[PDB]
This record gives structure tokens, C-alpha cells and sequence, in this order.
């Protein structure tokens, strides 16, 4: 059932291998496949956030050229997306980090942002995201290189696509209003603003285990976010989350996404982490056909597609 505005899967691989930079394709990272997408195009997901690396796009200086062939093949995997009528997220996923220094320069990261929406200006199913998990830097920071990235999207002329902003503490909804309640005053002349949350399951929230606290843990992980929406007028998406292929995960998964169902005033959907080619057996691959989310967790993500 068409439950979400939208619903999904994060394409990981261009990201991978960080350790290296530039790196190299096929050796390092790897982009997403596009038959794999149409597969989870076909089981009703439509939206696909992927991951790259600003370095890898832009190299040694944000607010410079494009790297061709890192740029010819963000440009293939996003048009793969939307010729097929999804929504493509793309994601510098940074964590607000630039050669794993701050970026403090608000003006710099415009410049990225410009060139990068100047690429995908047309297409309204392109959907930019600031940064992936902003964390443990400046709060005001955090605030203005978000207003930074919207104002060099629409300086573009990208005005009829979605922005995604994510906050502090690796944008996670559990912690949202400890920290990120200065993100209210973000501005867009498009009023496309949609606030980026992220939520797993494990005990300190990390995503890095199979293990989910409790068969309630996600739905009371997102409580305080959805309110916080509610009276600030705005509106959220969970941009990742997951869980084991396990009973208590399982009723995690669906108890919080049963509880966004009832409050699509402020949630949009959520989008899984995460598909991509290179998971093998990565305790959330939602890649088809052989990723364990794929076959165990999808089934229960059926109501919702
Ligand atoms: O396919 C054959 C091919 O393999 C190449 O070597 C591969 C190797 O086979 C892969 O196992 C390896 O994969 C790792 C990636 O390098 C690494 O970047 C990735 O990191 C993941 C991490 O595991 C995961 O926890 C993390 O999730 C977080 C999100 O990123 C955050 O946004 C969010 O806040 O929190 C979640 C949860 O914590 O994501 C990152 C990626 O973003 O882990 C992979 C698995 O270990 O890659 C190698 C290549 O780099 C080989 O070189 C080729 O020759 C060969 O053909």
C-alpha cells in the first residue's frame, strides 16, 4: 500500500573505501546497479538516496572543478533513478567533514552546492541532501552550512526539487531535540525543505549491530522528532534505517513504521540502509536478490509499498 510519500532504499557503494581518495573504481568503491534498482522499483519502492564522496566528485578544493569520470558516473546512476519515475537522493556523505576536516566555510560548500544542482537543475525527482550525519561540530555550524547548501541549490535554478537538511548528532531522531532545535529557521524560497533523520535499533544507536534494544525501541526512538516537526510546522523523513533479520527487530521495524503511518503530517517515509553491490553479507543488505534484508526483512516492508 502507498502508505509514505515515499519509501525506499539507500545505493551504497561510491562511498566505500574512504580510506583511499581519489581511489579507484571497481578496486575502491563501486557505483550502484541499475537492474538491481529497477528490481526494488518493481517491489514498490520509490525513492533511492546515494552515497558518494565530495572528494571523489570535487577533489582537492570544494569549490572546484568536478572530477569527470566520478561526476559521469553520479550522473548515470541518478538518471537511471528517475528515468524510471523514482526519486533519486543524492548525498555527499560527509558528515559534514571535508578531507576529514570541518567544513567551516558556509561559502565554500555553496560553491560545491552550485555545481553540483547546476548538474541536475531539470530534474524535479532529484532530491539534494546536504550532508549525510552532520556530528560532533559547531551547532550554529551545522545550521548555516545547511542554509548554505539550499542557497547554492536554488542559485542554480534547481528550484523545483526537495531538499533534504540533516542536523547534528549524526542526524538521529532520538537525539533530535537535545540538539538540532536551531534547525527550525532553515529557509528555502521553493519551501522544499524535508529534515533528514536517521534511527536504528541497537543499543547506542549506531547501527552496527544486529540487535534491537526492545520490539518497541524504534517507534519510542522517534516520538520526540515527530512532535518537534509537528509544532515547528515542518516536515521529517527517516533517510536511513534498519534492523537484524530477527523476531524482535522485525516488530521494532514495523511498531515505528506503523507509528510514522499514523502521523504522515510530518513523515514523508523512511528509506532503508541499505542496498548496493558490494555488501555480500552485510547484516542489512537490501540488495537483490541474496542480501539478507532482501529476503527476510523486505516481506515485512510489504504494507508499506
Ligand atoms: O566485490 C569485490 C571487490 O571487493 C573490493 O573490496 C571491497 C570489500 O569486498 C568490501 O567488503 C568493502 O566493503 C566495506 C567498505 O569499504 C566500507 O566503506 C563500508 O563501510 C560501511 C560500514 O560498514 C557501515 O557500518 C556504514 O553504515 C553507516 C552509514 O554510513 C552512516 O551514514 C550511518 O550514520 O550509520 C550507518 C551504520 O553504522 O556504512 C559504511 C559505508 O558508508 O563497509 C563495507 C563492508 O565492510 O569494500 C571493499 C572496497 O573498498 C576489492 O577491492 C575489489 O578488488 C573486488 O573486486
Amino acid at each position: 500500500a502507498k502508505v509514505f510519500q515515499w519509501f525506499g532504499s539507500n545505493e551504497s557503494g561510491a562511498e566505500f573505501g574512504s580510506q583511499n581518495l581519489p581511489g579507484v573504481e571497481g578496486k575502491d568503491y563501486i557505483w550502484p546497479d541499475p537492474n538491481t534498482i529497477d528490481t526494488l522499483i518493481s517491489k514498490g519502492m520509490n525513492i533511492f538516496r546515494v552515497p558518494f564522496m565530495m572528494e571523489r566528485l570535487v577533489p582537492n578544493s570544494m569549490t572546484g572543478s568536478p572530477d569527470p569520470n566520478y561526476l559521469a558516473d553520479l550522473i548515470a546512476t541518478v538518471n537511471a533513478i528517475t528515468q524510471k519515475g523514482a526519486y533519486a537522493v543524492v548525498d555527499p556523505h560527509n558528515y559534514g567533514r571535508y578531507y576529514n576536516s570541518i567544513i567551516s566555510s558556509p561559502s565554500d560548500f555553496q560553491t560545491f552546492w552550485k555545481t553540483v544542482a547546476s548538474q541536475f537543475a531539470s530534474n524535479p525527482l532529484v532530491i539534494f541532501d546536504t550532508n549525510n550525519a552532520y556530528h560532533d561540530m559547531d551547532q550554529t555550524l551545522v545550521l548555516n552550512l545547511n542554509q548554505a547548501a539550499i542557497d547554492g541549490i536554488r542559485s542554480a535554478g534547481a528550484t523545483s526539487q526537495y531538499i533534504f537538511v540533516e542536523g547534528n548528532s549524526w542526524t538521529g531522531a532520538w537525539t533530535w531535540t537535545n540538539v538540532n532545535d536551531n534547525m527550525k529557521s532553515l529557509t528555502d524560497p521553493s519551501d522544499k525543505i524535508i529534515y533528514e533523520m536517521h534511527q536504528y535499533l541497537d543499543s547506542d544507536g549506531s547501527g552496527t549491530s544486529a540487535t534491537c534494544v526492545s520490539s518497541t525501541i524504534g517507534q519510542e526512538r522517534i516520538t520526540s522528532a515527530t512532535q518537534w516537526l509537528r509544532a515547528n510546522g515542518k516536515k521529517g523523513i527517516i533517510g536511513e534505517f534498519a534492523g537484524g533479520a530477527n523476531d524482535v527487530c522485525e516488530t521494532a521495524i514495523t511498531g515505528m513504521l506503523d507509528y510514522m503511518a499514523q502521523n504522515t503530517d510530518v513523515w514523508t517515509g523512511a528509506i532503508w540502509w541499505a542496498a548496493g553491490p558490494w555488501w555480500g553479507d552485510y547484516i542489512f543488505s537490501m540488495e537483490p536478490d541474496n542480501g539478507i534484508a532482501y529476503q527476510q526483512i523486505l516481506p515485512i516492508l510489504t504494507p508499506y509499498l
